[PDB]
């Protein structure tokens, strides 16, 4: 069992590194309108969409009950964006140096979890 201020206090660094990648980050910073950004067909292929605001909010007012639940989230939010990004594109580019950096992240910090 995990107290919500445990979790944030060790999960929300992780989540810190990716907002601090710019570029990068700029595209999973708020959720994907479709309407605003010119992609009306968005949400017939993402399903379950995913977003570092949503996370953040998550992490802040104790939605999670376990570190899994976040670690989820971070990787459904990467995996929209390679399903619906071409791979030549600059935002499937931009998520895979995000999953990088998570990959390097999360590592340690579940150890010292657990
Ligand atoms: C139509 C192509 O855009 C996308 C296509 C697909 C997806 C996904 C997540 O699958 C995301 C974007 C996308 C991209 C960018 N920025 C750059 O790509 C960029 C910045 C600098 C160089 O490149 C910003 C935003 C954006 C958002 C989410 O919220 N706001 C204002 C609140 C935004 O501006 C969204």
């Amino acid at each position: 069992i995990f107290k919500p201020e445990e979790l944030r206090q060790a999960l929300m660094p992780t989540l810190e590194a990716l907002y601090r990648q710019d570029p990068e980050s700029l595209p999973f910073r708020q959720p994907v309108d479709p309407q605003l950004l010119g992609i009306p067909d968005y949400f017939d292929i993402v399903k379950n969409p995913m977003d570092l605001s949503t996370i953040k909010r998550k992490l802040d007012t104790g939605q999670y009950q376990e570190p899994w639940q976040y670690v989820d989230d971070v990787w459904l939010m990467f995996n929209n964006a390679w399903l619906y990004n071409r791979k030549t594109s600059r935002v499937y580019k931009f998520c895979s140096k995000l999953a990088e950096v998570f990959e390097q992240e999360i590592d340690p910090v579940m150890q010292s979890l657990g």
